[PDB]
């Protein structure tokens, strides 16, 4: 029943995609001295449970809470676990579980990383975006002084186990958030996808569908693909304006909005410099306002957001699945693709 | 002149031995758009010499000095390296240079290797300790709450530069510190080493003479040749002890005076296992003694050495010299034993 997706890296692991899989995290951390699970508030009643079992199968299990969100990840919650690291006296053959969304995989992924020169660490994401893309691949980021995601460190995990049962509980507004990402995909790498969410778009956001499963499958395949490969280039679809916007906003719009209007932009760009056709272009927006996603921002707003921006680099396509980049644009090519998307 | 030797890790980097090597640096950071060269307090003139020819050709060169020793690996350190990374503008392809003692090339390896998903760090290490022992495998550690060195990434460096002029400067009792490493080394790996030593160990301890740079190739060769392979344990010959020397002495102790005591006491731990000939053992403690390093420690100590190394005892011993093995949950009265034939 359960599909996985091998990321093929030095050594290689997998991408565990079903429903219910506590047998498969039993199966990989039985033999673990100690493990902890390092959880968002919502989910301790799974932590407990995860707890309970590994504790059942001979293993000094524990659990450590962090705050949610985006707080999660300042560096005084990583001091925070560090010193629990420390109490529980978990050591080098041992291993930590992350629960939650890509917030707690990077806060738990960064402090596997650094603790005793790295530990393993079993991703258990529980939003779309964290199972799509924040817990795949070995990237951490944490908050500090210095910025968001500045500092992290690179650490493959051990597995990822991406279980479609906890997202019964997870909200439209994230589920849409993550969406975004895997439109993404479909654009530049795999139109499947595409074809999948066009079918019947509601039914991409149902959890309990058939459509779902195979969505992230892909999408996760595509980000394998590229992580086992500079291409990681092409998973910033997208996202140059998006993040501009996303700070412009003082990060209260959800990340797969923002995205949503780059993705967008990134193709008003590749098609008016000539390089994307008319109907792969405005297939875009149609996709992704049909998911709910937004497809304008402020028309005003294109000053503030080119002085956010620092020369620029964009992703574009240069036909279906085919990214190319597109550097130093002129300022008024940015300002007339804006206008026909704004 | 310099002699390489290669670290075969994946991806491998080479240690660079020789006199006054800028020439190889530039080489090495030449093409890079910005490097920060993150050092010690006493070499800030050195410094600005490796900034300045940086400049020279083209790169963004910039210097960061560091609290000195310890207060250097403190955390609040490290968030100050990102904040100056951040303002410099660091990116994924630019670089850092580390220079002092093993202390520096930790935070600034922690910094390296967590800075954008780690970046490239060369390491300029100017101590022996650093040297042979700090500078080499992708380690680091840094000092927080949660005590220290427990915190720490592993990250490879680009290269390692060992440049012995930086010695000139170096005070006997630092260069001592660093021998019994050196000392560690031949005990484990390689016996000619000791030999080198034992010729005239004052000869040993002189950064001008022939003798300490081929002691320096020497050990950083046993060192490169174990990480590039559960073996990475016999570094530990010796530390298992002191460690906790050190940790009872709130680190006011230096790490090699140490680990000297712990070299004698695996040595008489294994004499008395009779997995080491006595001439062996007795060896560890002339060699140490000869260099000024402590061979003993406090008659009444043992107990909280205990209670240290707890926080079931395995052991680094010889079976010979050269052929490190394993001692596991030793019985409590060969560990008081073997101590008090240290301690009186
Ligand atoms: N390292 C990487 O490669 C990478 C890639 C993309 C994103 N990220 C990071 O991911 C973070 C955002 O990820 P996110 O969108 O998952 O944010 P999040 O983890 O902040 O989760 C959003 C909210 O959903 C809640 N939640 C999680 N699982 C739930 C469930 N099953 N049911 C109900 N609610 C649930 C959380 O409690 C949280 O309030 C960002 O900090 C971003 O930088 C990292
Ligand atoms: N990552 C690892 O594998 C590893 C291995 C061994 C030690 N270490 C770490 O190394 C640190 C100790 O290293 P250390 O002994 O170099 O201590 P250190 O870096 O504190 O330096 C000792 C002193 O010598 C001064 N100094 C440095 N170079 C000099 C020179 N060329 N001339 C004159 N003075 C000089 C320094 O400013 C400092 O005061 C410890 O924190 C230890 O944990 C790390």
């Amino acid at each position: 029943a359960p599909v996985t997706v091998q990321v093929a890296v030095d050594p290689p692991y997998p991408v565990v995609i079903g429903t219910g899989l506590l047998d498969e995290l039993e199966d990989l951390l039985a033999d673990r001295h100690k493990v902890a699970v390092v959880h968002q508030p919502g989910l301790a009643e799974t932590a407990e449970e995860i707890r309970k079992r590994l504790a059942g199968k001979g293993v000094d299990a524990h659990r450590i809470e962090i705050p949610d969100a985006e707080a999660g990840k300042d560096l005084p919650v990583v001091g925070f676990i560090w010193e629990v690291l420390g109490r529980i006296g978990i050591g080098r053959k041992d291993a930590l579980v992350s629960l939650g969304g890509g917030a707690a995989t990077d806060v738990a992924g960064f402090a596997a990383a650094t603790w005793l020169r790295g530990v393993s660490i079993v991703h258990l994401p529980t939003t779309l975006l964290g199972m799509v893309d924040a817990a795949v691949g070995g990237k951490t980021g944490i908050n500090t002084d210095a910025g968001k995601n500045l500092v992290g460190a690179f650490h493959q995990p051990l597995a990822v186990l991406v279980d479609l049962a906890t997202l019964q509980t997870l909200p439209r507004d994230e589920m849409i958030c993550g969406m975004a990402e895997v439109v993404k995909a479909g654009f530049i790498a795999d139109p499947v996808i595409l074809d999948l969410i066009e079918a019947d778009p509601q039914a991409a956001l149902d959890p309990a569908g058939d459509v779902l499963p195979e969505l992230i499958r892909r999408a996760i395949t595509v980000k394998a693909e590229v992580v086992a490969a500079e291409l990681r280039e092409i998973l910033n679809y997208g996202h140059t304006l998006g993040h501009a916007i996303e700070r412009r906003e003082r990060y209260r719009w959800r990340h797969g909005a923002a995205v949503s209007v780059g993705l967008v932009f990134a193709a008003e760009l590749a098609r008016l410099a000539g390089r994307l056709d008319d109907a792969t272009a405005q297939r875009h927006r149609t996709i992704l306002s049909s998911l709910g996603l937004p497809v304008s921002y402020d028309p005003d707003a294109l000053p503030q957001l080119l002085e956010i921006m620092a020369v620029l680099r964009f992703v574009v396509l240069d036909g279906l699945a085919k990214p190319g980049r597109m550097v130093g644009p002129d300022p008024g090519l940015l300002v007339t693709a804006y206008a026909g998307v704004c």
